């Protein structure tokens, strides 16, 4: 059921309904001989919606928004970035011209400023130090520390018991610990026993890339990690 990288064209967006008012977006790009597909999140929050992360850029998120539109139907009115590349912030431009409030915690709107990359309008507190945890509407956001990146935030839907990794979390088909550029390795495995402490009770777990889960895709994660740091 789920659209995988080889049934979306670049430049297209899916939606995928997780549970009720929970949506993952798919949106693909190229890189270095290989086409991946990037995942993100929608929450309806209310009579809006809450998006988690951009569609990899700003001609996806322009895919997106109009997906969205036509297939749901309510204002996007806020997007949080759960990590500073170019799948999370990438797009960021076309959702503030499309009138969305952007977010990130400061610590991803510092890093994303070193990339040079498109950097959220507003700035998320509370969540500098690993187990830090705060509400955002219909989601928690929870820093668990540094894994993928020294930044990066998870996103749980409480209402629909949906975990969103984002890229600190791996698909099962991934054996390699991805783009591990900007990661903490040493770290990784710990913010992923935060996340098993903190959503024990997790029925869907979405990674940033790929198919989405159940719990499993987290020893799934620290076992690739694993296997990374003793290559
Ligand atoms: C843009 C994403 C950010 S997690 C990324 O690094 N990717 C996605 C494609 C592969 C890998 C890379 O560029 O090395
Ligand atoms: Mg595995
Ligand atoms: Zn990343
Ligand atoms: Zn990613």
């Amino acid at each position: 059921e789920y659209p995988t990288v080889s049934e979306i064209p670049v430049g297209e967006v899916r939606l995928y309904q997780i549970a009720d008012g929970v949506w993952s977006h798919i949106a693909t790009q190229s890189f270095d001989g290989a086409v991946y597909p990037s995942n993100g999140l929608i929450v309806r929050d209310g009579d809006e919606l809450l998006l988690i992360d951009t569609a990899w850029g700003a001609k996806n998120t322009a895919a997106l928004l109009a997906e969205i539109e036509k297939q749901i139907g309510l204002p996007v009115t806020r997007a949080v970035s759960t990590h500073f590349h170019d799948d999370r912030v990438g797009g960021v431009d076309v959702l503030r011209a499309a009138g969305v409030a952007t977010y990130a915690s400061p610590s991803t709107r510092r890093l994303a400023e070193v990339e040079g990359n498109e950097i959220p309008t507003h700035s998320l507190e509370g969540l500098s130090s690993s187990g830090d945890a705060v509400r955002f509407g219909p989601v928690e956001l929870f820093y668990p520390g540094a894994a993928h990146s020294t930044d990066n935030l998870v996103v749980y839907v409480p209402s629909a018991s949906v975990l969103y990794g984002g890229c600190a979390i791996h698909e099962l088909s991934r054996t390699s610990a991805g783009n591990v550029a900007d990661a903490d390795l040493a770290e990784w495995p710990t913010s992923i026993e935060r996340i098993q402490q903190r959503y024990p009770e997790a029925q869907f777990v979405i990674p940033g890339h790929g198919l989405p889960g159940g719990l499993d895709l987290l020893k799934h994660t620290t076992n690739v990690v694993k296997a990374h740091t003793n290559r």
